């Protein structure tokens, strides 16, 4: 999929930037971030979820239904929160606060 094309709102460096972190913890190297990848990425940033609050977070994102996070689940992360989108210090807002991708532009 084209990154570039769909999420024009992110400059070529952002989505660089989200492409580094989200390989960071794709420890599988499969191209997705599951639930229990996602469980150690919160736990690292300092902000532990529960099981079903961590299965909440992937469900807002995962519009193509892999029942975890493709690359383009993980930019939608970060198009919702430069758009005001995600609740107020849900999992998600937290995800994307603790990242220190700054989209608040
Ligand atoms: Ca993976």
């Amino acid at each position: 999929f084209n990154p570039y094309t769909e999420f024009k709102e992110f400059s070529r460096k952002q989505i660089k930037d989200m492409e580094k972190m989200f390989k960071q913890y794709d420890a599988g190297r499969d191209g997705f971030i599951d639930l229990m990848e996602l469980k150690l990425m919160m736990e690292k940033l300092g902000a532990p979820q529960t099981h079903l609050g961590l299965k909440n977070m992937i469900k807002e994102v995962d519009e193509d239904f892999d029942s975890k996070l493709s690359f383009r689940a993980f930019l939608l992360i970060f198009r919702k929160a430069a758009a005001g989108e995600l609740q107020e210090d849900s999992g998600l807002c937290v995800l994307a606060r603790l990242s220190e991708i700054d989209v608040s532009s």
